[PDB]
């Protein structure tokens, strides 16, 4: 049976906020000076394309297209970066960049978490892919939470 309206539209959004983890981490690999968050940025990029390569064999699997793109005002509420907090991470002190990449990345998994606990109720492997999803996110939540604490 063909994937359903909803998880068409879960996966397309997923890809996209999944896209954005990368353009919040480019920063701090090409700013700070910090091993700690060096490394967390590294394996959060690693463990979001992970996940990406998955939603885009499956939107492929079911001959849907990437989504429009979100707006700005939804893209807030899914707990994604606006375009002035992206830009930040750029042009911020480096210490304050460091916090405001936490910060944001964990605002931007909270979106995950929050997208995602409807799905647990789904085609099996768009209930696998969730249940990935959260565990992923909830994990590096705590990371973050400790990492800010200890900066
Ligand atoms: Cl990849």
């Amino acid at each position: 049976p063909p994937a359903t309206p909803q998880e068409v539209q879960f996966v397309q959004h997923m890809l996209q906020h999944h896209a954005q983890a990368l353009d919040l981490a480019a920063p701090m690999l090409e700013r700070s000076q910090q091993r700690t968050v060096r490394s967390l940025a590294l394996d959060i990029q690693l463990s979001q394309r992970e996940q990406m390569r998955q939603m885009e064999a499956m939107l492929g699997r079911w001959g849907q297209p990437p989504g429009e793109p979100i707006s700005p005002e939804h893209a807030r509420m899914m707990g994604m970066a606006s375009e002035a907090e992206v830009a930040g991470l750029s042009t911020l002190p480096v210490e304050q960049a460091e916090r405001q990449f936490l910060r944001l990345m964990i605002r931007h998994h909270q979106g995950a978490v929050a997208m995602t606990l409807p799905m647990l109720d789904a085609r099996p492997e768009v209930e696998r892919l969730a249940r990935q999803i959260v565990v992923t996110q909830r994990g590096e939540i705590r990371t973050m939470e400790g990492v800010l604490g200890r900066l």
